[PDB]
């Protein structure tokens, strides 16, 4: 056991299953949030009978307060040392077919909250000296393709957040990573493990996978 | 001459003073667009004194309602047939000082209105079966730096709107453009000509200029 | 009215290279065209004396740096060398396996090679004039490297650093630097060239990538 | 031991002789090469008194037959699993100081080496069905800049080819990869590691570490 906690934002998914899986197998309390959190029920026992903790709670992510008071929760259960932002968003739509809500609702989802979450561990973690916050990427961070202008926008903002983040705060000991997924949810949260191991003296602050 | 419209959103500026002043000189009837829209008569004289048609008007580009009546109007004078999208709001803030208000303020003039102008010109230009459409972007639409997680996050955003709308709409004859400037103003309106008098069969997406 | 200057074309045996040619002569340049059979230029040059413009045909080998400083020094000396466009493609494909030392050596020489040598010659040939345009054509090889490109690729991306690496020393010693992209019509691509040259150096492009729809 | 040799080809630095250190510590037989073989001495006495194995040979990279010869003789000790190409040649001239000479010189010891290496590599390791080809790139691999037309020009020019054997052989079982540096030589070795323990679910072509 550490006396450290791992918020999981967006343990929704298998991947972010996996990553709540990898780093309670590895002693972090993980704090996992979802929206529906009563469907976290299953990754408890599973983890809890494994001997590892877990604490689950419902969050809507685009919600500002929620988000603030998740990760709030999380370091005074114990110190947060880790944030995975996992909040995705795939949609497409011809331009002309792009509503105003649907343009939104993906900004609020999957760029306003990453910031959030982004803005709050950093205050959270600076106070502890030390920390690491994790964002999940994806093709349309790097690229916007026909249909994905509502989901790239959200997804290059989110890019954006956390290269300016790592410049900001790398020089002040907190890994801000950038993983671009392109397979096993489980190889995800491998390699959200191995940034985690990464040393000061080289510290990656982008990667993408595939699988092969 | 010409029996066509320009509409430049973000005339306020000297960059968009000086592609009013370029696009009415070559025949365009000018749709100009500011906050304050009398603050436009300085350049309707001017324009008009050289014989040049312009329409200056009151916008706020955040108002998806304004920028569509803006565009119509624009459209019901003379076929639009080039939107020129150019929105400051350049900021820096760390990121723990950068705030709800202003995180979500520089996306919805910088990023928000970018993508509603841009759905808004094809709507249009789409009927005419050609137009183009061009984004002003910065070095902050390529990389994030310390402090300008906001700004950043938001010409990131709009860097991926413009390239999802150049994928489907360029073989659909509407040329989409994102103009990176890091200077006379009067440099950029000719760097948008030059963009303007590009044939289908060299059309560029992205330039990037700078002084020297 | 003729410019007292010359434009090296250096690759002037393809359909971009005759366009880019047909069209700085155009505009009152003396071209100076080379490609490897210097011959094979009549009727580039029949066609361009004939509308009125100037033009001088070499037979050039760009992998050779001794002809590609001949070809240089002797385009400055007609007159003052105010452009360098440097197209000298290679397409080729081939699995990693298959990848001959003879390949890999070539596709460098011809194009990356080649176009350091015409880079840093037209530099010392312009700088003396205190002005001047270079110009290199790249690929999307310049920018990724797929499967069966490793020796295309591999020159490509060499290129494209050798322009960087110019663009930042030259650019503020009043060089405009430029790569330009393509993936036509071959008349496009002159323009395109036409459009970099036009630009005043208070709004220089680096790189453009161009291509038809 | 793992009954498998590393090849590490640019032994003669302090990152060399770490990358050396460390696939032996791991237990793979290292077949180290730099420009004066007897200068590896110390490091094979070091390396063999903690109980690794290595195989020190003098080599100059610019030559294709040498280099094919100790990739071969590499592979006749134990399979050749994984090679590490790292051959620098940092130097900086302004471009009309920048000779024949100099630049010919590096693309054959940055590039031209590399090439040789990764396809004689590729040809042992296929044979065995598995293998992990690592390139060590710079800043000057991404950008160009003042006085680094040589050195950008070969690191640019391996980049590529590390991209071009990617996209053939990662679907074939072969992890090929370039690791982008800019720092202690551990951290350097640790990095290779990672990508070395990486699972073909979750391989990445490229990543980049710097120190803080």
């Amino acid at each position: 056991p550490r006396n450290a906690t791992v918020a999981v934002i967006g343990a929704g998914d298998y991947i972010g299953a996996e990553i709540a899986k990898k780093f309670a197998a590895e002693g972090f309390t993980v704090f996992a949030g979802r929206r529906n959190g009563e469907k976290l029920a299953p990754l408890v026992a599973e983890i809890e009978a494994a001997g590892g903790r877990i604490v689950a709670r419902s969050l809507d992510a685009r919600n500002e307060d929620e988000v603030t008071a998740f990760l709030n929760a999380a370091d005074a259960h114990a110190p947060l040392e880790v944030t995975i932002f996992n909040v995705g968003a795939n949609v497409n739509f011809p331009i002309l077919e792009t509503t105003d809500r649907v343009f939104r609702k993906v900004w609020e989802m999957a760029c306003w909250a990453g910031f959030v979450s982004g803005r709050e561990s950093a205050r959270l973690m600076l106070a502890h000296g030390q920390g690491k916050i994790f964002f999940t990427g994806a093709t349309a961070s790097l690229r916007g393709g026909s249909g994905f202008a509502a989901f790239a926008s959200a997804k290059f903002g989110l890019r954006a957040v956390a290269q300016s983040m790592a410049r900001e705060l790398m020089p002040k000991n907190i890994h801000v990573a950038h993983l671009i997924i392109d397979m096993p949810p489980a190889a995800v949260a491998g390699a959200y493990w191995q940034l985690y191991q990464q040393p000061k003296s080289a510290w990656t602050f982008e990667m993408e996978i595939r699988p092969y």
